[PDB]
């Protein structure tokens, strides 16, 4: 409930030199420009500020370029990195003529989703808790040419380096490198990132995050995870974007490089963005029933029914990259089919063991990753869950087994996760009505998304020969 | 019509030291072992020779390993490369108990296809003329690891080398390199492979090939093509396998390395295997009608109808690799949709301009490549064409335009070529009855093929991150 | 007057293994493919041979690709370079349906030009003598990237190398390098290319050229010139193409690299293609009049009038590249304005001093270079000259001065040569009627030429920053 | 004048902050091939007695007659005006389609592909202005600002009407629609030639004199146009080595 004057006071008290104006592009990267403290006045709140909509992905064409920005005082935070004292604020994108909210502003979609939820009477609050895992690498390089292509990531703790004569700077190999699938979570010196993760935890604390934990993750070569307290949809998506900024730049300032890509390593764990979800109304929880499987109420079970039913199109917003589908393979604690199960890290929806406290009851949607847009992803998940409640969609029976080790004939009788991005985009195009309910998603957004993924991602990868095709086929 | 005694005479006259026993594996690579001249006797013809069927792809399991081979005297040729005088002969694979022909011997499939054609009364001879294009490279390297993957091909004439300070051996850069899409076909010194191609042409002539032409092809970095006289199905497939052997080894002996892979270069022409086809009966041609479009008879037009109708599954045998589908992209004289058209190198079936001579009338099926098995590919094409004649399948009207430059709304009303290998394999699995006619293809062959491609090709590429995913997604 | 049977006899007597089928693309590079001797029969003369017209510049589109070739027995010569005995023959391009000559075959244009000349009654023979100068370099490299671009040529005799510690192979610098503008023409060891030019002279003699001289030219870094006997238009253009092939490949086989580009060196002489021209009728010369300036008849003077009047558009075919206009600068024995003058190497047309022999009387058109198509260039020159005779166009008075030393106010009073390629192309577009007389050039040819130069040459150079722009402007 | 003085000092401060911090800055129009050039867009407005003159609620893009005629002058005089606003050989490598720089002489509101864009500023009359997108930083801001003003003033004085605004992506216009629109000049030699032929609007009131104009023309020809013209381009070797 922060006000314009609250932000002006914060700026004065902190002796801010610059204000960094931020907003979200369609794919999911934050955009920014800087104004001096002297130019940060009431006119910023009253009239807004302009930018070139044609240079932003999924936004405007060149002849309709000018767009407008209006501040969100809830999102004002001091930047931990800039030597000149800087205040970061997120903005909403508006039409420069009518001052109406932009149909392709991701932050608007989240706003609309929250208001639609209230309008259904089902609940008044949707809580999102997320676990954005990442890799702390030392280096990366890659190219793509007519006659060749390559990539390489590297990290001191990568198992591929056990036989190295020296480290990259010429210093001795001192062992204690992380085995593949072996990073979760031995003490130092096996864990070579303790001090860096502490700096990440501290930078988050100093940016107003309420912290829960930090640890090394399963993957070799510096996989990590940090958890902060859940929040309502829009706040949670704003938290995600700032979290990624703080992780990436703490690493950068300390000589490292971070990636949130779903699957940077072949034959080791990918990086997921599990989303814990619950609905509340009038300050009371709605997910709990002592007599249901895994202690779940009807509302909760139908929300799951919606998620698993809509998955074939929903993944276009929750798993939105070509790389996403290299993670959805068996053996790495990511989903390979559409089942819910308690305590089950091989499942698509896991129900965490929380006991008899009704407040703690929730579902963990394990399918999503961090390769896209949290505003759009959280919103799409909500729309799928709500369609499930409204149409009382029953999920198929929980399967309490290692889903990777299912016998072939039982495995076949269960719907699989989509194989590739082109499949989920096709399915989104064919069936997206649940998303357009209440105008939360509009057709122009959905069509822009489909077009962007095909032209900029699917096709560019499809036309380029893969290095493994040379391993397979050079001698045909 | 060569006999056992004809081959024994050839071996004696040529003072042969060794006999190289050859046969075809299922994917399409020739296999061999050597016996001394003293061990080449009538018993080889009467009893045959044994091998380990479990070490050959698409053949036997380990407990049913032993298999038998019986010579085909038509295929006896002197090897141009071995210092010790060697006679090469192709063999048919047989069951070691019953002496029945093997259901998964590619050379048997071709045999069966030819006999089935005769049994239909439609014709007695199917002629296949093929153009197997290739690249004459200088080097290749590639790998696939947990944290990285690469490939690189290289050639002195590659345009990517115009700015090189020196050649690979340290000698000066002397220019005259080939522009992308610019290799067809300037005189030397632009054409840096004239003498090598002459050696290829001579080695073919000395192996009993009847030669027609040789030239540099469109692609930079040493693309080439050589044409030899067409023949009946089985002979033509045998010719193809020996041709590839002679091309590869002439190159090898002269310090080069050749690939027949469909698309080794990104942004330059792929290498195709166009198949010219015609049916004959009682020594008379069946493809010609003065009054048809492009001078085609009903029999010819229905054969085309069969090819274009069955394409979605047929390509599993004619375009059988993951790399195949990197070639089926617009702008490189390869098909992108299922149309026939005269004079048209952008089409799926081109009708060459041959004039009023009825003997010369034929179709050019431009879709196939050299990345698989010519015995299986020629056979499958025939089966599709015959199903077309038998069911009088009418092809959709010819389109006499640049098919790459079609307006979006006309382009959509035409069936496209398949996007990827997994699609054609799926389609083969669902619909393959035309192939099983007369038992030419059997279900065990089709099921083995589908299984091999999924487990050994489709899945291995799908699980491995592509270098371009790092270009697109590292900073998500 | 060679016949098909004359060529068959030559092939048999020389024990030819291969026949190289050659034809000219529109810009001016010879194209080829090879057939075995066994495939060289009467059918080649009767039916011709096919090729892909869509892969040849200025020819066909992809849907109308098939084209036909018919041999010219006058052009059969033994190849001096190929280890396998080869006979080269030039072909005419024909329509594959109607067998009519192709409107965009350069060799057809020359054919038509010769026949048109006869039809005018003016003369029956146009003689062309050409001097194609060239550089014998050691190496060349160049590229063009987003952030940088370079070229470098090199030669042992280049003056830029006088201070080199060693030669490229590590051997000592032994001096005797050529000074800029100092190559014409000191004895060896200053002249470092005597033996190589002797090899060029011998290869030409053995290919049926009648030789006149060879020498080093003005430019440092191995400039050279060889002269062979003049001939009638078509024969002369065929001679030029073969001469360029023999020069380039003699160099290549001897460790060097040759360029015919107009201006490879900045601040030293360009390479021209001076064209000596005369008209004859009934075996009698037409250029001579004892009483005319420089001994020229009215016919000759009007031919010159035509050349100088039509120059602004004519240079589109005689000086057809962007690089052409780097040579048309003062101080290097190339034209900078449109004057004729006897004995004058600074003029556009020089009249060589030949004495009172009427047979030797001729004009030297000094403007043309070797960067395009001799068939088109010779033809266009003839058409301009004939328009001059027909309309009795009077050239402006001869100027017997060093045209590089004129003060700027006096320079201005004479029409200048065009500054850049875009200007001559524009002018060709606006005025080309003299070329279309008798259908020698057709509109489709002229329009294709204009389009090719704009899209493939003019525009690509215009959009790319020049290195010297960085010298001038980095610090603006 | 103050604005031109500001420009010069700004360039000094940018270049030397970079220098002191291990970097190197260029203001050249097109240092990268296949990526955006660097422009110097000039927003312009006329005021009198402390009141704005560019605004009319009823005009297209909210422009008064004075403003529209100023634009008429800019687009009419462009063929010679660019000699002072786009004064280098490199300037014309930026004037190519696809990079938010002009390729023809149109004005249009909200349009970053246009020669003059009218920024969206609302109903406040004080904020009303034109953005002349053609100029770059490769020359002289004193001369460039002055020449723009002289062109705009000739437009007002002779009430020169600009051709109708075109509200489209101007790089994507169909063949014959684009062909009815005057293009921007191709190269420096063309604008210098045109300046030589027609420069009367500049000499009004003796703001520019003939000795200045003649010195400018002479300098560009001898020191820039000719030195580039005589030097072979690396791409000529890519195109022509094997002719
Ligand atoms: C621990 N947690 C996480 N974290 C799991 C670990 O990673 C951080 C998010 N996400 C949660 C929860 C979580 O506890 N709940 C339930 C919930 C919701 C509202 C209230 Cl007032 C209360 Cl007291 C509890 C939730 O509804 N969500 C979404
Ligand atoms: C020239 N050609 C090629 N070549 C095209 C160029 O590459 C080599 C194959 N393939 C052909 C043909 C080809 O001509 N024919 C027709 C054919 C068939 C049988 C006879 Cl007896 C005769 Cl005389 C002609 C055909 O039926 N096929 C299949
Ligand atoms: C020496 N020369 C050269 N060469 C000049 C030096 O380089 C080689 C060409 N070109 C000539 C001439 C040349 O002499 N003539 C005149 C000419 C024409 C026909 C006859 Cl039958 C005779 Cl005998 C003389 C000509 O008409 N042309 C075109
Ligand atoms: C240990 S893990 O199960 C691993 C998740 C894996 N990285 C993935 O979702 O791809 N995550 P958590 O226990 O934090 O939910
Ligand atoms: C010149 S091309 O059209 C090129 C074919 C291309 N390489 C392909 O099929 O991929 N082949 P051809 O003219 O020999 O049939
Ligand atoms: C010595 S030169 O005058 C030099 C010509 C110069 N290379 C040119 O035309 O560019 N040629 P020639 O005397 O052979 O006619
Ligand atoms: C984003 S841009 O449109 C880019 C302009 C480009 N650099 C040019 O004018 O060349 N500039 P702005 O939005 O600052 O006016
Ligand atoms: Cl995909
Ligand atoms: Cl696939
Ligand atoms: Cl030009
Ligand atoms: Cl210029
Ligand atoms: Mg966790
Ligand atoms: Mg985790
Ligand atoms: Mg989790
Ligand atoms: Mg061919
Ligand atoms: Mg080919
Ligand atoms: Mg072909
Ligand atoms: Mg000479
Ligand atoms: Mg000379
Ligand atoms: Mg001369
Ligand atoms: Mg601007």
């Amino acid at each position: 409930e922060k006000t314009p004057d609250d932000v002006f006071k914060l700026a004065k008290d902190e002796k801010v030199e610059y204000v960094d104006v931020r907003f979200c592009d369609l794919p999911g990267i934050m955009q920014h420009f800087t104004i001096p403290a002297s130019a940060f006045d009431k006119s910023v709140f009253d009239d807004g500020l302009a930018f070139d909509g044609s240079s932003i992905r999924g936004f405007q064409s060149i002849h309709e370029s000018d767009m407008l920005l209006l501040p969100d005082p809830e999102t004002a935070r001091i930047d931990p990195f800039r030597a000149a004292k800087t205040l970061n604020i997120n903005f909403f994108v508006h039409d420069p003529f009518t001052l109406e909210p932009y149909s392709r502003d991701p932050r608007n979609i989240a706003r609309k989703a929250e208001n639609y939820l209230i309008s259904t009477g089902i609940a008044d609050t949707a809580y999102f808790g997320a676990e954005a895992e990442f890799y702390i690498f030392d280096s990366v390089s890659f190219d793509s040419r007519a006659n060749g292509s390559f990539y390489e990531v590297d990290a001191i703790s990568g198992w591929w380096n056990t036989g190295a004569a020296t480290e990259a700077d010429g210093s001795p190999n001192r062992g204690y490198k992380v085995r593949h699938k072996g990073g979760y979570f031995p003490v130092a010196p096996n864990d070579q990132y303790v001090d860096l993760r502490d700096k990440m935890l501290t930078n988050l604390i100093n940016s107003g995050f309420i912290l829960e934990k930090g640890h090394h993750e399963v993957g070799s070569g510096g996989q990590a995870e940090i958890n902060y307290q859940f929040n309502s949809l829009l706040h949670a998506a704003d938290d995600m974007q700032l979290y990624k900024y703080i992780i990436k730049n703490t690493a950068w300032q300390n000589g490292k490089t971070v990636t949130f890509m779903p699957k940077p390593l072949f034959g080791d764990n990918g990086s997921g963005m599990h989303c814990h979800q619950s609905l509340w109304k009038d300050g009371a929880p709605l997910m709990y029933d002592e007599t249901g499987y895994a202690g779940l109420s009807d509302t909760a079970r139908h929300y799951i029914g919606g998620l698993l039913h809509h998955a074939p199109s929903l993944l276009a917003f929750t798993n939105p990259t070509v790389n996403s589908y290299k993670r959805l393979v068996p053996g790495y604690e990511a989903p390979i089919n559409l089942v819910y199960s308690q305590r089950n890290r091989s499942a698509c929806v896991r129900i965490p063991i929380t006991g008899s406290n009704p407040k703690a009851k929730r579902l963990e949607f394990r399918s999503p990753d961090s390769s896209g847009n949290p505003y759009l992803a959280f919103s799409a998940m909500l729309m799928a869950g709500l369609d499930g409640i409204k149409n009382k969609i029953e999920p198929q029976a929980p399967v309490d087994k290692d889903l990777y080790e299912l016998p072939p004939e039982e495995a076949a009788s269960i719907p699989q996760t989509p194989t590739q991005l082109s499949d989920v985009i096709d399915r989104l195009e064919a069936d997206h009505e649940y998303l357009t309910e209440g105008g939360v998603f509009t057709n122009d957004l959905i069509e822009t998304w489909i077009s962007f993924k095909r032209e900029n991602e699917i096709e560019p990868v499809n036309i380029r020969p893969h290095p493994y095709e040379f391993a397979l086929y050079y001698d045909v």
